[PDB]
């Protein structure tokens, strides 16, 4: 302890190759080893559906379905954050799976970039 | 500035509604609003054939390049890692617009959850 507070930057406490839990200044790997675990099963899961569906229009809906159950947890606000998209980058590669993709353009992407900026930029900042 | 520097919360400065940039310890809105910018447009757009081919044994590939792609731009190494990352839920999201989906399963997902954790893991942590 040292009770005069000042500011840190991403390192030193934690870079990676770590547990998690509040290491680092936006990096936790404790967020990611509770991906294997039943928790993010059992949500991911639940919205392989939704995004299958919307696309991109399920992102802000889905990713709030999960951030408000890491969140329930008691976990940190900013940790909660990546653990969250990281099960929210679970559903939307499984799906992948079964989804028999066909032709995908190299066009529009600048305009599906600003809807994921709709999803996740409320949590980011 | 102030001699000393002891590692303190990622509030204060940015706490929330921020425009970004170095706003919190791991949230910025910068490397967001950043996307809709020819950028990601160019780097994203290379991504979508690669993730639509693999489904998630392409995002420890694909994440790579987006990632010292942003690094390389001068942006900061936790930062880095938000913008990369935005950049790839990009890629992924754009190919269900061409990906005629059928029928996926809410089982396995489980173990996509353990493959998620080695692309990112090794990034936030």
């Amino acid at each position: 302890g040292s009770g005069n507070s000042v500011t840190s930057g991403g390192y030193g406490y934690g870079t990676s190759a770590a547990a998690g839990a509040g290491v680092a200044a936006g990096s936790y790997a404790g967020a990611v080893n509770r991906l294997s675990s039943a928790e993010a099963a059992s949500r991911v899961s639940s919205n392989i559906a939704a995004i299958a569906s919307g696309g991109a229009s399920a992102l802000p809906s889905v990713i709030s379905n999960i951030y408000s159950g890491v969140v329930a947890s008691g976990v940190s606000s900013n940790e909660a954050l990546i653990q969250a998209l990281l099960e929210l980058l679970s559903a939307l590669v499984h799906v992948l799976s079964s989804a028999s993709i066909g032709n995908v353009s190299s066009v529009g992407v600048d305009s599906t970039l600003n809807v994921v900026q709709d999803s996740v930029g409320q949590y980011v900042g």
